[PDB]
Formats: structure tokens, C-alpha cells, sequence
């Protein structure tokens, strides 16, 4: 078990993604050091945010790791992040709703930072009033086109960008009550959601807008002044600055009359549940970046957007560009933190894309969407409950027919036929040659085989994260590479027709 040393552990190691403010948290950082005479690291890594699951299962990695709330779920599902518990006195000093964002089974996981959701972007020298209504941008975009110009360019590649008109007339992804999301409840293919994206494609349609148009051709027509409005985020802001573009920054248009909802996401700082500096950490982000000075500093160097501290939103609201992205936080929805959510996106993805070029409907692209959203859902569940299955065998605790169907045929194959790095690499190798030559059930089955003899030897070696990272592998695995054949081949219900019982 020689996982169990560690690195650098007289030091306060801060990771955070290469487009933040960081040598600003490094300007907190220096002060902190000599305040407390600890050293303070600020490292940028390239894709942080996929390496955490890796260093951090074996108890390595930084004491601190900056980034969107939602990835924080993943890290939570692996006890990968300190449960913390501040003080009633703090906890007031921050939105209400950006706590509940750092929020996992219950437990707060992580500090809330800064508050970021799409805005419209409008340029005044073209528009100084620009319009209130998804409704009346046809209109505009004729009067634009008559001078060289147009309406409105943004992303329609991606579904971040084009989910807030979906969800304005009653889309949405997962029902959400009181903290807590029905996976049974998707709401991808209803009439709201139906409303709003047939709006976009009669948008296409008409030529005020083009299918193919996605984030760098929408940000090089807006910042060279060829469109009247974008629709965008904090991270855009500093392009824009430097360009001739005179911008501003204001609520989303309503569609049928309903604020467009857009998915909020919260900068956040968890804490690594291994580190040996919690205390430390927990000084630093308490004491001295959740300040005004704090994040003023990070603000200078890279604009935040909204920010959870409730003093310091209040002074950069003065501002209107940061009073709308909290108006449009306000409106729209906290990204959810749970797993099931990645397939979501990949379903909505492809329905969008399928429907703006004309080769579904928008009743069909739907359709299949939710069906999607959901089976993949479905395909976690078969993944949690085999792995649970297969660990209670071996007496081993880890938090209808198909999943009885499914665990038989694996006792049956197995008769027949470590470290997070090692696991990973071994699980892309097994995977591939499995996968090789087609997709079959039977292959399905060594592949859940395959997955559940890993994560016992995950917790032989005592690393019990690890179970949790082999369960996202199979199930991104699952539902990115053997979905399609699984739905072309009758379903989950085709196998238990297949093994089980007559």
C-alpha cells in the first residue's frame, strides 16, 4: 500500500482551471503565506477537473480544487471532498441558493465562489434598446439585414447555450423539489419544450439564423460588429473588451411571455478529504478569499461574474452587466450535480442539431431524447446494482428482473471463462479489445464481469474511491459507446428475453 504517502504536505496546494483569475487567488495566496508563514501553491493544471478522481482517490492531490459545482457530485459520490460544516454567522454572508449548489446527499461539499448563467450581449452602437421578446427578433433581424447586419448570432451547437429558450414555456431536465431530483421525471420531450425549440428552428428556417453557426463564428461576428446581439457568458467578456465593440449586458429575452431559464453554474472550492491541510484551507477560503479584498483580487484578473459574497455582489452590481447575469442566475436553474445528468446532455445535444438541420422533426428529435435521457438513467441503475451485488458477495458494503437477469449471467460467464492510474489504463485497453470486432449481449456481460472483479480488488488494496470511478467508467462507457446498440437490439428487455427464464 504505498499509495499512502504523500507529496508536498508543509505546503497549501490550490488547483484551479487556466482561465481564472489565478494569479490573482495567488495574490490572496501571498498574503495568506505571510500571515501564516505556510507556503501557498496555485497550480493551473491541463484538465484538472479529470485528473482530481485520479490523485485524489489514493489520498493525494491538492488540499484545494476550484471549479463548477456540478463536477463537485462526482467527487462527493467518491468521498473525495470534506463534508464541512461552517458556522451560521458565515453561512449568511453567502446567497442562500449557492449553498444548495454545494450540497451532495445532504452534506455541504464545497465553499460557493462566484455565480455565472448566460446573458444577452447586445451591441449599443446598433441596438441601444435591445428587444424584450424572443418574439419580436424576426422583425428586427429584417430591418438588421437591410443595412448588412443581423439580429442575433450565438451558439447552436451545443445545448448550454440553447436549453434556455427550450426550458422558458416548461422544458426542463430533471424534476427538481426541495433539494432533491426525480430521475423517473424528465422533461425533454413536452409541449413546452417542444414550443421553445420549434421557435429556434423557425428561426433557422426564416434565415434569421443558420444551423451551422456555433461559438466561434457567433463570437467573431459579434466582436467585429457584423450582428446586433449574442448570447454568452462571463468567460466571453475580455474578448469583447479589447475589440471596437461597444457592448452591453441584459436579461435574456422572454418567450410566450416566461423568462428564458438558464442553467446557473457556482465557481466553487472544495476541499480534499485527504488533505492534511483541511484547517488550513478552511482559513483561507473563510478568512481570506470569501472577502471583498479576496475576491477583488481574483475579479481584477479574470471577471467572475456574479459572485456568492453578498457584500462584495452588491458593490459589483453597480455594475449592469453583473446585475443581469445575477437577474438571469435568478430566473434560471442551478445546474444539477448528479451523474445522470452527462447523458442528458448528450441526448439534448443531438436532438437540437437533429431538428435545426432538418432531418427530424422537432417532435421526433424530442422524442428520442427522453427516451434517451431516461434509458441512460436506467443504465446507471443496472451499473450501481451489479457493483453492489457483486461487493456483497464478497461481504464488502458499498452505497427489477433485468438487474436479477444480468448478475446470473455474469456468475455464468465468470464459470465459463491496482491503483486509479493502473485501473483507468487497464479499464481503456479490456474495454476496446472487448468492443474490437462489434457489440454483442455477450460481450455486455464480460464487460459488467470485467468491471466488478476491478472493483473488488479496489477494495482489497483499501481504495474504495476507486469502486466509485470504476462505476462512472462503465456507466459513461454504457451510455456513450453501447447505447445505441443496446436500443437497436430490443433493449435491456431483448436480454432478459435472451437469459432469463420462458
Amino acid at each position: 500500500l504505498y499509495f499512502q504517502g504523500k507529496i508536498e504536505e508543509g505546503k497549501l496546494v490550490i488547483w484551479i482551471n487556466g482561465d481564472k483569475g489565478y494569479n490573482g487567488l495567488a495574490e490572496v495566496g501571498k498574503k495568506f503565506e505571510k500571515d501564516t508563514g505556510i507556503k501557498v501553491t496555485v497550480e493551473h493544471p491541463d484538465k484538472l477537473e479529470e485528473k482530481f478522481p485520479q490523485v485524489a482517490a489514493t489520498g493525494d492531490g491538492p488540499d484545494i480544487i476550484f471549479w463548477a459545482h456540478d463536477r463537485f457530485g462526482g467527487y462527493a459520490q467518491s468521498g473525495l471532498l470534506a463534508e464541512i460544516t461552517p458556522a451560521a454567522a458565515f453561512q449568511d454572508k453567502l446567497y442562500p441558493f449557492t449553498w444548495d449548489a454545494v450540497r451532495y446527499n445532504g452534506k455541504l461539499i464545497a465553499y460557493p465562489i462566484a455565480v455565472e448563467a448566460l446573458s444577452l450581449i447586445y451591441n449599443k452602437d446598433l441596438l441601444p434598446n435591445p428587444p424584450k421578446t424572443w418574439e419580436e427578433i424576426p422583425a428586427l433581424d429584417k430591418e438588421l439585414k437591410a443595412k448588412g447586419k443581423s439580429a442575433l448570432m450565438f451558439n447552436l451547437q451545443e445545448p448550454y447555450f440553447t436549453w434556455p429558450l427550450i426550458a422558458a414555456d416548461g422544458g426542463y431536465a430533471f424534476k427538481y423539489a426541495a433539494g432533491k431530483y426525480d430521475i423517473k421525471d424528465v422533461g425533454v420531450d413536452n409541449a413546452g419544450a417542444k414550443a421553445g425549440l420549434t421557435f429556434l428552428v423557425d428561426l433557422i428556417k426564416n434565415k434569421h439564423m443558420n444551423a451551422d453557426t456555433d461559438y466561434s463564428i457567433a463570437e467573431a461576428a459579434f466582436n467585429k460588429g457584423e450582428t446586433a446581439m449574442t448570447i454568452n457568458g462571463p468567460w466571453a467578456w475580455s474578448n469583447i473588451d479589447t475589440s471596437a465593440v461597444n457592448y452591453g449586458v441584459t436579461v435574456l429575452p422572454t418567450f410566450k411571455g416566461q423568462p428564458s431559464k438558464p442553467f446557473v453554474g457556482v465557481l466553487s472550492a472544495g476541499i480534499n478529504a485527504a488533505s492534511p491541510n483541511k484547517e488550513l484551507a478552511k482559513e483561507f477560503l473563510e478568512n481570506y478569499l470569501l472577502t471583498d479584498e479576496g475576491l477583488e483580487a481574483v475579479n481584477k484578473d479574470k471577471p467572475l461574474g456574479a459572485v456568492a459574497l453578498k457584500s462584495y455582489e452588491e458593490e459589483l452590481a453597480k455594475d449592469p452587466r453583473i446585475a443581469a447575469t445575477m437577474e438571469n442566475a435568478q430566473k434560471g436553474e442551478i445546474m444539477p450535480n448528479i451523474p445522470q445528468m452527462s447523458a442528458f446532455w448528450y441526448a439534448v445535444r443531438t436532438a437540437v442539431i437533429n431538428a435545426a438541420s432538418g432531418r427530424q422533426t422537432v417532435d421526433e428529435a424530442l422524442k428520442d431524447a427522453q427516451t434517451a435521457a431516461r434509458a441512460a438513467a436506467d443504465n446507471r441503475e443496472i451499473v450501481m446494482k451489479y457493483i453492489h451485488y457483486k461487493l456483497s458477495q464478497r461481504g464488502y458494503e458499498w452505497d427489477e428482473v433485468v438487474h436479477l437477469t444480468l448478475r446470473q449471467a455474469v456468475d455464468d460467464f465468470s464459470r465459463r471463462y491496482l491503483t486509479p492510474f493502473t485501473a483507468r489504463g487497464r479499464f481503456a485497453t479490456v474495454v476496446e479489445e472487448l468492443f474490437r470486432d462489434g457489440v454483442n449481449w455477450g460481450r455486455i456481460v464480460a464487460f459488467f464481469e470485467f468491471g466488478g472483479v476491478m472493483c473488488v480488488e479496489s477494495v482489497n488494496r483499501e481504495m474504495s474511491p476507486l469502486v466509485d470511478n470504476i462505476a462512472l467508467w462503465m456507466t459513461e462507457y454504457l451510455n456513450r459507446h453501447l447505447h445505441t446498440w443496446i436500443q437497436d437490439n430490443g433493449g435491456w428487455d431483448a436480454f432478459v428475453e435472451l437469459y432469463g427464464p420462458s
